[PDB]
């Protein structure tokens, strides 16, 4: 523990000597300990005092700089648990910026306003925790997209927890966890709200609109029931020409595979959540040979995903959507093309499966079907994770690490250059985090250090390379 450490330290008086308190401080001005929201609470007010009183008995460089900015040192890597969000974070500020505090580096020639001072570190972490509950306002349980789909672009999730006013909170260990926090939250609905628009799209055949249905209710509510997908589900099947499905009687009629019983257990019981069939119970499977296209909508052929699987039957057109897929240059773009186009998550995996098995000699057709395919599955891997933060970063680097290894042996046959499928993937879904930040926080903690020389009459001081040597390590050892 860094405070706890300090406060030990700081504690053992010989403040009549300036260089043994000079340590001290030059110590955990590098130290590694992290801390706890509770943890600095509870030692602030002693932590601080000391400091000041270090300050006044010495007069030195290094006791200034760790009073003034004590308040942001102390946050810089605090370790917090986001469960309990912004309430623990709130009362210490509170503790932080009260009168005590002021007193203290008052009544010892100290400024409050230091750039890591707690004036700064009270107003700018406020805004941040404001900022984090408006992001986490949005849709709680999968009920709340099914009925508002609202499509939030995931380039703009925890934007403005990383706008140029928090620059330099941005490398702070509870920043970062907090990003990681609101990307977990909120990305995964975007997946669902395109699913919901696609079922609920008037302009689609009723079987699209039921396979979309019925993906929705495997994907994203296993077996709670929601009332408006049993109704549109039972809407869009009872409205299913009947000549989508394999008469009863023909050779190869009951449903071949797990897609298809669970298909066809939900169509002949009008209900999504079915999803077997009673040992006996006559279920028609759906047709997948070539003509079933025609009751498909054109851009969306794998949402019927066992018949665009039936590679020696059937070739679906996924052309198009491999285009857009190619072209995609952000999260939302490629997202958007996948999910309407009918590549679910489960629809990107079994698709792969099926086409890779044909590989090394694929057709151009089955090799557009396999790179949306690949790209797709890689693209849900990443999605819920996506943000612009450090952990997005590492979430990033592990799977980029894992394609060569997954698909060095099959992009020559899928028509793709050696690394394709990583070429198309950092096209859309690439890091993008701010930074630039980490060299602002860098130069603001550094320009209160100049102060604090200036004011010690130095041209240089000890705490200027030791923080330098803190921070340069933390800049190449993160990021
Ligand atoms: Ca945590
Ligand atoms: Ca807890
Ligand atoms: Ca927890
Ligand atoms: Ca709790
Ligand atoms: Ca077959
Ligand atoms: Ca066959
Ligand atoms: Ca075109
Ligand atoms: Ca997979
Ligand atoms: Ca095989
Ligand atoms: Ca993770
Ligand atoms: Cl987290
Ligand atoms: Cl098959
Ligand atoms: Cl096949
Ligand atoms: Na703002
Ligand atoms: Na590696």
């Amino acid at each position: 523990g860094s405070m706890e450490a300090l406060v030990r330290a700081l504690e053992e008086a010989d403040h009549a000597v300036a260089t043994v308190v000079q340590s001290r401080i030059l110590e955990f001005f590098m130290a590694a300990g992290r801390e706890t929201p509770a943890g600095v609470r509870g030692l602030w007010a002693r932590a601080l005092r000391l400091a000041c009183r270090a300050y006044v008995e010495t007069g030195t460089c290094e006791a200034a700089v760790l009073a003034e900015n004590l308040a942001g040192l102390a946050l810089w890597r605090l370790r917090h648990d986001w469960d309990e969000g912004t309430a623990p974070l709130l009362e210490l500020l509170g503790v932080v910026n009260g009168d005590d505090t002021t007193a203290a580096l008052t009544e010892a020639g100290l400024r409050t306003s230091a750039e890591f001072g707690p004036d700064a570190m009270f107003r700018l972490v406020s805004e941040w925790c404001a900022a984090f509950d408006e992001a986490l306002a949005g849709a709680r349980s999968a009920d709340d997209v099914l009925a508002a789909p609202r499509v939030v672009p995931p380039e703009q999730t925890a934007r403005a927890l990383v706008q140029p006013r928090f620059a330099t909170l941005y490398d702070m260990d509870f920043v970062q966890d907090g990003l990681r926090y609101v990307a977990q939250h909120t990305n995964w609905a975007l997946p669902l709200a395109l699913a919901v628009r696609q079922m609920q799209n008037e302009g689609l055949k009723p079987l699209t609109r039921a396979l979309f249905a019925l993906t929705i209710a495997d994907e994203f509510f296993h077996d709670r029931q929601n009332p408006t997908l049993r109704e549109q589900f039972a809407e869009a099947a009872r409205a299913v020409d009947e000549a989508a499905l394999v008469p009863v009687g023909e050779v190869n009629a009951t449903p071949r595979t797990a897609v298809e019983v669970r298909v066809s257990a939900a169509l002949a019981h009008g209900d999504a959540y079915v999803r077997e069939l009673r040992p006996g119970t006559v279920a028609r499977r759906l047709r997948t040979d070539q003509g079933v296209l025609a009751l498909l909508d054109p851009g969306a052929q794998a949402v019927h995903v066992a018949a665009a699987a039936d590679l020696d039957h059937t070739q679906v057109d996924a052309t198009g959507v491999w285009e857009a897929v190619a072209a995609s240059a952000s999260p939302l773009q490629v997202v958007e093309a996948l999910v309407t186009a009918g590549f679910t998550r489960r629809h990107c995996d079994l698709l792969e499966r099926a086409v890779l098995d044909r590989a090394p000699r694929l057709t151009a057709a089955q090799a557009a079907v396999g790179c949306t395919a690949v790209v797709g599955g890689v693209v849900h891997r990443l999605l819920d994770d996506y943000g612009p933060g450090l952990d997005y970063v590492r979430a990033y680097t592990d799977v980029a690490d894992t394609l060569e290894p997954l698909y060095g042996d099959v992009t020559a046959a899928l028509g793709l250059p050696e690394k394709g499928v990583e070429a198309v993937v950092r096209a859309c879904m690439a890091p993008r985090p701010p930074t630039e930040h980490v060299g602002a926080a860098r130069a603001a903690l550094l320009r209160e250090v100049a102060a604090a020389e200036r004011r010690a009459g130095l041209a240089h001081s000890a705490a200027r390379e030791a923080l330098n040597t803190w921070l340069a390590f933390r800049a190449q050892s993160r990021w």
